């Protein structure tokens, strides 16, 4: 039981007894808390199935793995506008997820103010970090990283990181500046050019130059295809490093992740080692080493099959279930919407609350709860910072869920609309918050 | 091929051009080089396709996948001898692999290490990390978190951190150190006793208390099996944690680590960050976050089918064919053997260089590079430290690789031999390092 | 929206389209409602695909699949000791399922009947069918036959029909008994022993000759294998017919019956077709004609793979989990059992309602409501008869259901219960009876 | 050696013991004689594969098998124009076959009836119904619920049933006609507008209201397709319902029927049986209960891959093949055909005899079993009624039976009947009739 075992088993025993007890997981296609992929695709499939021992790291053995891997890393480059790279090579790489890019983005950071502080004689004994509501990615990297993670709390009308209170928070101690391209919290994008030019006016009114790191988790991968105007990327100047997540809408599977670094001035040297090969040794900047190939492979078939193309049709879907959710939902009670599916706002997602003083017999705990008995589990959580009195519900809207999906979750939400008005001493029993990815 | 793709493709089509391509790719089994397994069990297979979109770190809609892992804590830290837990979970996780796993090992010396000084009213701005010839990602680890890296060096005569040397680097600063059972280089084991009587002693002397983090990357599947009295684990008190790959002589398919703690006290509770799932909030002390669990699935079912009695079988082989040509090949030459397959002195490998003034007409590059021709890729590279110049051949005998393989390559050795010698003007021609896993 | 498609599309995309709908139905793993077959084995599927297009009712194109069938209800017969056929071949088919078996047996039950009364110039107009809590398909029976359905009702302290109440409801006009060997509502089995024995004193009161049909859907599989002394098949004179669900206990896929009649003369021929074909015509005895094989096939391989030794270890692991859990529910409220899963007694299920006058804080149809949102579809059901009043809990032990997720179901349990107890407003909310299989 | 066996067996052995003897079916590809599919699709496997444990009676743990079912309900009630549903839900369901639905059509037939009759202040112990050369089906109706079959018996010059025929066998007793469109004996239509007509009339003359089923169990998925025009469904006032089966040229694979009535008016309620779920409770009218839900995802499959314009295209590739081999087979003999695979008189068959008084040197019954020995089943029989002289043949044209197919089998006719020209002795001897579907 908690005991290694002492004695064998027949293989079909072993596989017998473990893939059983896997039918008790959920297949998540009524999940929509999640932001990973859940869409299985037979060539998906195929190829992780010929990747199980492709050393990701093993650029010698795996040579073809290697090289689709620097492909992929050209074309997210190429995707968020990137500088031409002088040598034809993006600088950039491959990850497990965007927990290990942002700290890979976090550090190189942490490194370039360092070294400029150094330069001008000044101590770097205390660094700090501005940010919105970020993942809890990043309060690992303000600890792992000694590093003072100044977060602009949320508050009623304001749930983001906006220019003012982001000044407001930066000195001579900044590393830099994080905003989020798709609050996890709300759906929502912090927008980076009203940010990029406060913090140009900081520096010609200080001196004081402060770089930023885009956390494109989710809209890293949205934006490029359904809202190529909203100018986030690299075409910002301080902008140093883009991160997103390749198994969210990067339509990749699980354990796939991206960072890029706008040039080699970008990225510290310091921070990449050098390993022996046959063909020369080559410089890597991961947290991980020994790893498989196969989801990069993956990654760049959906690259391949789909193109600019195919992702905007994938993304439109998307969003259009995400707007028509918006819109029924709103129909059917005392709602404020914090986040409604609009390409030029966030994510293919639908984030909402119930209106200040409105009781409409229900909290959105207990809602969650009945559409979970209807096989839905549509999480509902309570923010935090200065709004951690508000409590909302958010629906994502991932590949795979389409239209007639949610017209069947709206038939489940009316039933349980109707079911909590004729028993209403269900009102205010649940309070525990589901998994919200952070 | 260097932008992102502006239209789609059938997907078959793209399937059909990245399957192609992926025939470049190596298939390893004859490759000698390599820790990882390269081994395919049809089940393993199944249960990783099973696993493509199972989101370790969502507890809540895979809740079995994550039950699985809990099992495997338990059953590593049993294995390792650790402490019976008091709340019957051992305290550990699962990693990508042993450079996370030492990564969260090595954040957690620094740590306690801190609050220990702290608390002696002493500064903390200067620590270091004592350890021997150790794989890259201790040298990551040290560069990443700003800590000086005491590494003794290797020489001619003990190409290993010994008692006396390891004494010399400590001092109040010393977070830990780090034994490596299982250098890479070599194969040789790092044993822990000696060094943890040194380190009871310099307490026992100067008052200071140093703790040790095992790196058994690949020893820690091993020993257990085939050499029970070696006390290198939880036995000795100083070891506060051990961290070892999966997917080496673990024998699960790459992307799996684990790492383990002695009890609660030796994991600072401020490295553990708690994550909202509807069944209650789980703490998790790890550096990613979305990805796989059919790593840990497999994982699970090698343990399951082969227990204490398969993995003793499994290992056993492996060391029958590294003593196997070990005895033949010091029959071919004049070499001087670093790693003879012995299992009470390290894993299943082979390491040798030719005997100091003995020039046989060739050097190991060159043997190298005709086994090469051979379809064997069999590692020759240069040591590090004061052993610089020194250049050795490794061979890995790894799941698979059995007998009659090695007879094969035995054969082609002598006839890589011969020709060597029909041909003298080749002695000297080849110079490069090839990939060694560090 | 619902009309006939009017265009064409690609094959892949269609079946994509319903593919990733099918997993809004549930995997029945933790579903301990059904009675049908949810464990899955690779050679039944195999089978089954084999025999996709293979025609049950075209022994000419394939005979093989015939003569299978036909080895099949020569096994079964031997199963439940049907007396040995004169040509060596036992009468008997196979059927979709315990309803059309029972409807054949219904059939052959008025037959006999009316053939009996025409003899002896009574007036066949007013048959009658008498039986205690049986499933729907005798109401169908009843209603689509023109019979009238004399069920004695369920009543506290009887929830079956007992000799008494059997004999009250009998006459001249009784064209049968319908014994339940193993009651759908309870699990229970209703004995033939004493209800035969009141039939014989009957006769010899009465000169009322009534015979029986043994509706052992589930029982008919089990019995046999763990308590083979309980005398309640053909060994029993009156017991002129028995069916039994392949696809339940028989632990064959959905799509399986079978009906076995004592002899010959047990089956009038004016209800059997005969059916050209090239070796000579066929009779046969069913509602339905053209129909896969596949099921056939599978439950023959169950016959082959298994044997009497194989059926007995498969139905005593799911009497033990059964067991168990009445055992360890049973310290857990206040509760009077019905059914433990006792060999003797009936079927491999735990059936229990609250004591009268007992109170915990809520219902069983609330403590099923908290199992639905762990996973679990533990049925919380109104009894019929006249105990519409008394709730029961009933839980189904199929095979795959093993020792361990019977200890998972036990955690949840208690967790349901204290969550109950935390939250005493939700008591009596739910009234909705679950899926009961009738 | 016919009893339930003993000891258990290995699962490979086992399935390999049945594996093996399977291959002594035959693969239908060269019988001509059925009418159920034989074509071999991987998305229709693929779907049955995934389907084997869903059950189609368990619309709670399977909601979106039972949501399919629905929506096909509704496709086949729409391609037979019935009135559109006040609630939107067509009046209807699936069924094991035609022969199932047949019954149901039949009790709810005989129901109406017998309510008629009541109210009229008549007997209903006699009902009787009128029909043609019906299938096998309608006896067992018949006899099983004791109505009297009055078959207008088959005679030179009709070989079906007439206006003038069919209402001298109708009287008030008489619970409905069933023309069965698409004949099994001959494949020829009998047209329900002309029988329509006469039934009009019949109410005219004598108050005596008698409506229609229509056995569609061919045509049904084939008229509307390729001879939209022909007015035989609900088009017609009097059909109050319509069978046909989906294994046939519905396309689905075999267990699959379908039985759509007019409107709730036309079905019983007295005939529907509530079942519980725990979303509510939901009727069914059918005679299986438990039972797999695959080939309904079947049939969606196909409704949603080809549509009206593939079915078309399908059914017009049979008909193609039909019309060729009865201009081809004409040119080899003195034939009078009965069907000649036109789309407007009926299916895709070739049907003939020998002209009278004619005499090639061979019987139909010899000329079949020389095509039998080259691998063609070619049913040769004689009709009933008043041509129970009249041997014919019969061919039908299914999918996957293509124009080659068809020119080889021209090629081995010739060759046949050479042979028999070359050993006259062979005239007469063969004298079995085949399967014929009835
Ligand atoms: C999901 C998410 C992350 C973490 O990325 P992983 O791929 O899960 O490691 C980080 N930041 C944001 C804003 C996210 O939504
Ligand atoms: C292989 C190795 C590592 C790195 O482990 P991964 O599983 O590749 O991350 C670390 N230390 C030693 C001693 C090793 O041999
Ligand atoms: C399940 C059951 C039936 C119906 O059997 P099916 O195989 O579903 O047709 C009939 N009687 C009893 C007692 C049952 O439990
Ligand atoms: C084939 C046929 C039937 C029987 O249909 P099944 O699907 O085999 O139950 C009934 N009637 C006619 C006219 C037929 O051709």
């Amino acid at each position: 039981s908690k005991r290694f075992p002492l004695h064998e088993m027949r293989d079909d025993v072993a596989f017998q007894i473990i893939n059983d007890e896997l039918y008790l997981d959920g297949n998540a296609r009524q999940n929509l808390a999640t932001f990973c992929q859940t869409w299985d695709d037979e060539n998906v499939h195929k190829l992780m199935d010929l990747s199980i021992n492709k050393n990701w790291i093993d650029k010698e053995e795996y040579p073809q793995s290697a090289a689709i891997d620097l492909r992929c890393v050209n074309m997210v480059a190429d995707l968020w506008h990137a500088p031409a790279p002088k040598n034809g090579q993006a600088v950039g790489t491959n990850t497990i997820g965007s927990s290990e890019a942002c700290m890979l983005g976090g550090m190189a950071m942490k490194w370039r103010w360092r070294k400029r502080m150094e330069a001008a004689g000044k101590p770097t004994d205390k660094p700090n970090l501005v940010c919105g509501p970020v993942q809890i990615c990043w309060h690992k990297f303000a600890r792992y990283w000694d590093v003072e993670l100044r977060e602009i709390p949320m508050r009623p009308g304001q749930l983001f990181m906006d220019p003012k209170r982001m000044i407001e928070a930066c000195d001579e101690n900044t590393i830099g500046v994080v905003p989020t391209f798709g609050v996890t919290y709300t759906g929502n994008y912090e927008f980076p050019q009203p940010l990029h030019d406060a913090l140009d006016k900081f520096q010609a009114d200080t001196g004081i130059d402060i770089d930023m790191h885009i956390d494109a988790a989710s809209g890293g991968f949205l934006a490029p295809f359904v809202a190529p105007d909203i100018v986030w990327d690299f075409r910002l100047p301080r902008v140093k490093s883009i991160s997103a997540s390749g198994h969210k809408f990067g339509l990749a599977p699980l354990g796939c992740g991206w960072v890029i670094w706008r040039d080699e001035e970008a990225l510290p040297q310091e921070l990449v080692f050098n390993v022996d090969y046959l063909g020369g040794q080559i410089g890597t900047f991961a947290i991980n080493f020994s790893r498989p190939a196969g989801q990069v492979i993956a990654q760049y078939y959906e690259f391949l099959r789909l193109g600019r193309e195919g992702y905007t049709k994938v993304q439109n879907a998307s969003y259009q279930v995400a707007a028509y959710l918006a819109d029924e939902i709103a129909k059917l009670g005392p709602y404020e919407f914090i986040c409604t599916g609009r390409p030029d706002e966030g994510i293919p997602a639908v984030c909402f609350k119930l209106k200040d003083g409105e009781d409409p017999g229900y909290t959105l705990y207990d809602l969650s709860e009945r559409l979970r008995l209807r096989g839905w589990q549509v999480p509902a959580f309570t923010l935090g910072g200065e709004a951690t009195d508000i409590v909302v519900m958010r629906i994502m809207c991932r590949r795979g869920f389409e239209m007639d999906f949610a017209e069947l979750l709206l038939e489940d939400y009316k039933a349980s609309l109707k079911y909590l008005s004729d028993h209403p001493k269900l009102q205010g029993i649940a309070q525990q918050n589901s998994f919200k990815h952070t």
